[PDB]
Formats: structure tokens, sequence, C-alpha cells
């Protein structure tokens, strides 16, 4: 299991524009196109992202290319963030993937504000961090995904992604 396979499980793969869990136009492996309610706006974003007139449909290769970029962008933003970089650097490879997953879903700013959960992760108080991370809108709105990510932080294993 790795960050690509983990996010592929959590995000799915769809080749036509769809609405994500928040109602926002998305395509591929959770590639957010826009928060605009305008499907036309989402279509401009998509053609710009792919570099051709897509008419709202892409190929699997194209979806995987956006995913390559999106995972990289999540890591790059962690490394540029004064709150997230020390946490990321303190973590092992598996728990780093859990942090990347959170940032992919909610963005760098949101995750960076969880000052108590981040501290507990930095302190390697894994059960405490897991309890604290569940006190969140994130956990309540996407509990099955959050439980998997939290188990990854708690255990440092991929156990929550086995059988999926």
């Amino acid at each position: 299991m790795n960050i690509f396979e983990m996010l592929r499980i959590d995000e799915g793969l769809r080749l036509k524009i769809y609405k994500d869990t928040e109602g926002y136009y998305t395509i591929g492996i959770g590639h957010l196109l826009t928060k605009s309610p305008s499907l036309n706006a989402a279509k401009c974003e998509l053609d710009k992202a792919i570099g051709r007139n897509t008419n709202g449909v892409i190929t699997k290769d194209e979806a995987e290319k956006l995913f390559c970029q999106d995972v990289d962008a999540a890591v790059r933003g962690i490394l540029r963030n004064a709150k997230l970089k020390p946490v990321y650097d303190s973590l092992d490879c598996v728990r780093r993937a859990a942090l990347i997953n959170m940032v992919f879903q909610m963005g760098e700013t949101g995750v960076a504000g969880f000052c108590n959960s981040l501290r507990m992760l930095q302190q390697k108080r894994w059960d405490e961090a897991a309890v604290n991370l569940a006190k969140s809108r994130w956990y309540n709105q996407t509990p099955n995904r959050a439980k998997r990510v939290i188990t990854t932080f708690r255990t440092g294993t991929w156990d929550a992604y086995k059988n999926l």
C-alpha cells in the first residue's frame, strides 16, 4: 500500500465531472475543479487542466496525471507550511501518508490549524492524537475515511486499507 493506492481508495476514480462530498465539481481521483456552482466554470477549469476541449470527460491516463500533480502539490504545500513541515518531518513514511491524505482532502490551511492534534502527533502520543483528530467536522462528515486515516496515525500501519 502507498499514498497513491491509499488516496485512490479514499477518492475513487470517475472519468466524468461529478460532485464531491461537499457538493463541488470534481473529476478523476478527487481532482477539485472549482467551488463555483456553475458547471460551465467547472468545464473551463477542466479544459485548462487537461489542455484540450474535454466536454466534461477525461481518460484514465489523464485522471492519473492530475493525481500525480495533486499529490505532489499536497506534499509541496506541507513542506512550505511552518505548522505542518515540522510535524511531517517528525513522522515515519506511513504516517506521512496519513498527513498528505488530510491535506489532499481539506487543504493545507485547514489541517495547519489543528494545533492540538498536530502537537500530539509531533509528541508521538498516538492514541491521544487519534482521539483528538476525531473531534472534528472532518470526522463527522466523512467518518469512514477519517477512521481509516486516524487508524493509520494511531498504528503506523496500513491495516485500515487492507481488504479495500
